[PDB]
């Protein structure tokens, strides 16, 4: 059994039967139209997304780190930003593309 | 010369050179001892800290992810929490090894 944050969404186990149901409350996701929740890393777009996504040593180096203990368990918790790089001849498309996905459960039918 | 959020500390390159100095404000890191600093992923438990590092498809899956514009530029801002399992037999020994490293900078130059 590999934990949860060592997952690999694709169409075959998708992004909601890995990661749970997107939402807005502290424990979920919220990221992903109805096409990525269904394709995870087939999705079309995916390169384009996961260029940020920090590797190991980024998530350790960069993020603010801590522990939580609640009544559900002992939480490992981190936040963070990451720069685009408004030089990048690609930054347009960038930002729509992230736009796209954040919070786009809000208009699901 | 890669992104920030791409980059691997090590004995070479290590955090403080990757990812800047520790210390507690916004987009700063504050995670590592003396010994994790200067070595990075050679540091000799560095697989029992990545073991709560997501995946790509983890950290678009599980993450709050929000887009924050002001006047420095666009930052795709994150935040989210790992559980930890209490069942494995090993569990106290990573809340020992995770609590020395967060915010160990505080007890040094
Ligand atoms: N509702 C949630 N369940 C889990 C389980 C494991 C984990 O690492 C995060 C979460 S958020």
């Amino acid at each position: 059994k590999k934990p949860r944050q060592k997952r690999t969404a694709t169409k075959a186990y998708n992004v909601t039967q890995a990661f749970g149901r997107r939402g807005p409350e502290q424990t979920q996701g919220n990221f992903g139209d109805q096409e990525l929740i269904r394709q995870g890393t087939d999705y079309k777009h995916w390169p384009q997304i996961a260029q940020f996504a920090p590797s190991a040593s980024a998530f350790f180096g960069m993020s603010r780190i801590g522990m939580e203990v609640t009544p559900s368990g002992t939480w490992l918790t981190y936040t963070g930003a990451i720069k685009l790089d408004d030089k990048d001849p690609n930054f347009k498309d960038q930002v729509i593309l992230l736009n796209k996905h954040i919070d786009a459960y809000k208009t699901f039918p």
